[PDB]
Formats: C-alpha cells, sequence, structure tokens
C-alpha cells in the first residue's frame, strides 16, 4: 500500500510561467545598461544549466549554487558583461517575488496531510530548497525534505530515494514519487520499486513517457492515482 507520497521540486511545483518571469528578472537584474536581451541571455542560462544537470546527472552531488555560478559566468565571459558576485542573492529575491506554485499544488499536498507522508525529493542545495518552500508558502506542507545535498548524488541515483524513504520510514514499494523529468525522477524512483507519476502538463515529453507508471498533466491526478493504488 502506498504509505508516501514525493515530489520533485522545479519544474512540478512552480510553475513555467513563474520559473520563466522570476529567471527573466534575474537577468534583466544581472544586464540592463547591458545591450543583450535579457530573453537571450535567459535562453543560453536554460540551455547551459540543462547540459550541466544533464551531465552530473546521477553523479556525485557539487553545489548547484557553484554549478549556477558557473554557467552564469560563463556567459559573463562570452557576452562581455560583468558576472554579478551576489547571482544567488539576486536569484532567491527574484525567485521570492515571481516565483508560483501551480493553482493545484497546494490543494494537492493538503489533500495527502495526515493520510499519507508527503515529502519532497530535489536535487536542489539544501538552502535552494528551504529557500523554494519558505518563498512559495508550502514548508508546513511537507513531512520530510530531501536534497541531493544531503544524499550526496543527484538524481536518479537511487541513494537521494533511499534517503527521503529513510525520512519516511517507508519502503520504496510504498512510496510514489512524482516529478516532471520522466529519466531522472521516475527512472531514478523505480530503481528503488515506488510508483513513478511524471507531470507532463503540454504533453512536451511524450517521446519518454515509457519510463513513467503515470503521466498526469495535473496534480489532482496524484491523489487519484494513489487512492485508486491503495
Amino acid at each position: 500500500m502506498i504509505r508516501a507520497v514525493f515530489f520533485d521540486s522545479l519544474g512540478t511545483l512552480n510553475s513555467v510561467e513563474g520559473a520563466a518571469k522570476s529567471h527573466l528578472k534575474i537577468m534583466e537584474e544581472v544586464l540592463g545598461d547591458y545591450p543583450l536581451n535579457p530573453k537571450t541571455l535567459l535562453d543560453e542560462y536554460e540551455k547551459l544549466t540543462r547540459e550541466a544537470f544533464s551531465n552530473y546527472a546521477g553523479k556525485p552531488y557539487r553545489p548547484l549554487r557553484d554549478i549556477l555560478e558557473e554557467v552564469m559566468r560563463k556567459l559573463a565571459e562570452k557576452y562581455g558583461f560583468k558576472y554579478p558576485e551576489n547571482f544567488w542573492e539576486i536569484s532567491l529575491r527574484m525567485s521570492q517575488r515571481y516565483g508560483e506554485l501551480y493553482p493545484e499544488v497546494v490543494e494537492v499536498l493538503k489533500s495527502l496531510k495526515g493520510k499519507y507522508h508527503v515529502g519532497m525529493i530535489t536535487d536542489s542545495d539544501t538552502e535552494q530548497a528551504m529557500a523554494f518552500l519558505d518563498a512559495l508558502g508550502i514548508k508546513d506542507l511537507f513531512d520530510s525534505i530531501t536534497t541531493s545535498e544531503e544524499a550526496g548524488f543527484f538524481k536518479p541515483h537511487p541513494r537521494i530515494f533511499e534517503l527521503a524513504l529513510k525520512k519516511a520510514g517507508v519502503k520504496g514499494e510504498e512510496a510514489v514519487y512524482v516529478g516532471d523529468n520522466p529519466v531522472k525522477d521516475c527512472g531514478g524512483s523505480k530503481n528503488l520499486g515506488m510508483t513513478s507519476i511524471l507531470l507532463d502538463r503540454k504533453g512536451e515529453k511524450r517521446e519518454f513517457w515509457d519510463k513513467c507508471d503515470f503521466i498526469v498533466s495535473d496534480l489532482r491526478e496524484v491523489i487519484k492515482i494513489v487512492d485508486e493504488l491503495n
């Protein structure tokens, strides 16, 4: 029986519109005066961060702050603007103001509380995760928060799931993992016998649907799936 439902953070609980708006504001702050289109800097940042996250997948942890800073330095050298030493702080400030949850997140986490352990499992640095959670006003909705920093490895390495399962005191087969990355989240979680749910709100990731037990376009189907399983 499913006793625990764990969630990814970025791309699963925060809206892409909120993530794009916050990140555009970050790049505007970074630049401005500087004659580079912030939307282009954002595109490049998103491209180079995707590549880095791909590079580190399943590998020993390195601080995401360091990886994102490395990217931003590369972009500053590329484009000839000054790397802002306080990029991490700017990123936090913009994410706090402009980040937004998908519309159903609170309703869904709330409906799970008390009935199932509700956890988060994220690749983010712990300070980043706590920041994410606090700013979006969802910290106390989670019974456990587990990060790649704590496990020592990035998704899909098993240890991040194993840690989360240990915090919750459940076995993998008693748990569901919901995420937006079919390989890292769904594939990763399945190695511990967890039930995997992909959030693909737009059906953009059909190419990798076969890596996931369930595909939802809305998190309200998560309760649907869990109740049906049990």
